[PDB]
């Protein structure tokens, strides 16, 4: 059931902003590891004395990396005279966020029809305001409300090129990397209590609920279900410790857990990312045992051929299935020092109408299949 | 003249420690950009609840990248029960250093005969103590004194593998990158006043002075002149603004300006680094005009053949010459967000006895030759 109860007009995921200690080094690592091009900048060379911000793109996926300069460079500015290109930025907020959480996502940005109206409706319906609507060069409007922890949901609306004050990046420093990633599929939060978190977000957006493992979870979705916001809470006192609880402890509370990036060819994406894992890119979780891939034939043998199942095994890809579609997924090890944020690469098969969002689910069924698969241990014991 | 006045026995440069916001992302970027292997770690997986530290190596060059975890993970520890592998580390010091200076060098570490004796003699001769001698597993001793700004000179001595508590890195995550870099040649500080800085450091080490451009500089050297510590001060009120003064402003005061890394084949190093500049590695300063390389024949045509001079032009390499040797050098753009720290790649020709340290100088003569070379403008004007 989709009651289409969005309280304002939501278009698509727009960008994700990481708050960094040094934006240059994180952006360069992510660019090489994920195959994202340098496409825009706002920094000292563009007249920004407040923060350094670098934009990477791959298809419609936009990753923004921002770090503060010395407050001394902008000591004489006030908000009416600021050189910052992102008006919500604050030196103290950014340093406090990073000191408290380490490297991670500050902003989940969605494009809306009217960011001022989205902000107003959201706050009227319970959203805690974070940054009021600011109109940039009479062209772009940006506003922010609190989502969970110190993560904000950022609204952006365009009258008619990322943000004013950003410059397109010099061709020489913009190598056209591309490993196949095309857009953000979903963005997932970890919280101590799922119930109140869902009630708060669903309350102010009108997003509806989208149709033993250490977690309980639920997914909020926009009218066309292309903006997907799962939220997890821990399940305490199990056999092994909950990964959600470990996250909360190492992150100092709620925050963004993972970003799921849709690829238009997950085989190529994973080949390219895995070649770079040990030369500056990203590491992947340990692959499932061969029994997992033998079990794939019975589960998805009508969707994937033997060779494609063999290719999944070569690359460590997980496979799950809905009553409507199929999901190919894999998870990176944490992106930084702390066992907190990580990335999921995904590709979805089915639900052709365009492909409907969330086709195939989120891989909940792979918790059971992975554990059952560990029966490779019992088979090796023989 | 070398009066060999070292007040304790100094061996060689041992390592350089960067204080980071996220050690993982900086270390991975540097590894790919410079061709340095992951060789040791101290982090949550080794039982360190205090800091994440990752060691990169290339030949005898050792770069250490350290960042603090949440203080909450180690809240119950005291120094007698710490899980930190580097006893001088402090969460508050590290966060304050990074918030104030951005990414940069915290420690210039030299190997000595006896770090406890080196520390004692140094402080008796005016050194401001930073961290007292600590003996690790009855095997390694480490002590620190203030060098300039918030940079420390760290002494390490070995009874007889980086530091106890560090684990050698798994072969799988240790790709054997190597672009030819072999050791640290010199480490350079920027300070507001050169005179007092030299007097302070030379006072407590006994290091001797080693034999219009916006700076005054001088070089302190150990007995065998293999530990080389240049220091710069700005020269105010010129035509263009002093790069030393820009550094001090953006760094919030004195700090490490550049690290000069000796290559055993600067042509190969620069080929490899330049191929990676726009896919996650390091950028280089703009190359000198062709007139610079035409002028090379008269200056060094007895040392470098035409083809080798052409290879320098292809790679943007600078060349200077002493009365004793020749220097090939090139400079990266700043390593992080701020126009502060950068890297020099160098290779020295001559002074064969082994090669004596500092053979060929530090390239002071290239300030004049670069400006004179800008006569390409007058030639193009014709
Ligand atoms: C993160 C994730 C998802 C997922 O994407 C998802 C959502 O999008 C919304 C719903 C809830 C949720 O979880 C799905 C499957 C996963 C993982 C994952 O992270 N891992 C890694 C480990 C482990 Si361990 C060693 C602590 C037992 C998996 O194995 N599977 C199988
Ligand atoms: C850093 C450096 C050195 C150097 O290593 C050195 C020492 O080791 C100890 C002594 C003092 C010192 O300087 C030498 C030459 C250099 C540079 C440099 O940084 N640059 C870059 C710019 C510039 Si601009 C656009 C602001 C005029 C050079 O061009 N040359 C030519
Ligand atoms: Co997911
Ligand atoms: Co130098």
């Amino acid at each position: 059931k989709n009651p289409k109860s969005d309280k304002f007009k939501v278009k698509r995921f727009h960008h994700i902003e990481f708050w960094c200690g040094d934006a240059t080094n994180v952006a360069r690592r992510f660019s090489w590891g994920l195959g994202m091009r340098f496409s825009a900048k706002s920094d000292l060379s563009t007249g920004n004395m407040v923060h350094a911000s670098y934009l990477l793109t791959s298809g419609d996926l936009r990753f923004l990396f921002t770090a503060p300069y010395s407050p001394s460079l902008s000591a004489g500015e006030i908000k009416p005279t600021t050189t910052a290109s992102i008006p919500s930025f604050d030196h103290g907020s950014c340093r406090s966020f990073f000191s408290s959480h380490g490297l991670g996502v500050r902003a989940v940005a969605i494009e809306v029809e009217d960011a001022e109206s989205a902000f107003s409706i959201s706050v009227a319906n319970g959203a805690i305001p974070s940054s009021p609507p600011i109109v940039l060069n009479e062209a772009v409007t940006i506003a922010e409300v609190k989502l969970y922890g110190d993560v904000v949901l950022r609204y952006v609306s365009y009258k008619a090129e990322f943000l004013p004050g950003f410059e397109r990046v010099e061709d020489a420093s913009s190598f056209p990397l591309d490993y196949g990633i095309r857009r953000l599929d979903h963005a997932v939060g970890n919280v101590p209590e799922l119930g109140p978190a869902l009630t708060y977000v669903a309350g102010f957006t009108g997003f509806h609920q989208f149709a033993e493992s250490g977690l309980n979870s639920a997914v909020l979705a926009s009218n066309d279900e292309m903006v997907l916001l799962p939220i997890n809470e821990p399940v305490h006192g199990t056999k092994r410790k909950s990964q959600i609880q470990t996250y909360l402890e190492h992150n100092e509370g709620a925050g963004l857990q993972h970003l799921a990036l849709m690829s238009e060819d997950i085989f190529r994406t994973l080949r390219e990312m895995r070649k770079r894992s040990s030369i500056g890119g990203f590491d992947f979780m340990p692959s499932p045992p061969p029994t997992y891939y033998q079990n794939l034939k019975k589960r998805v043998g009508d969707v994937l051929s033997d060779d494609q199942i063999k290719e999944c095994e070569e690359l460590g890809i997980l496979v799950d299935r809905d009553d409507q579609g199929t999901l190919l997924q894999i998870f990176t090890k944490p992106l930084g020092d702390r066992p907190t944020i990580f990335i999921e690469i995904i590709q979805r098969v089915g639900c052709m109408m365009y492909q409907s969002g969330g086709c195939g689910g989120f891989g909940k069924g792979n918790f059971s299949e992975l554990f059952k698969s560990i029966e490779e241990y019992e088979k090796t014991l023989e």
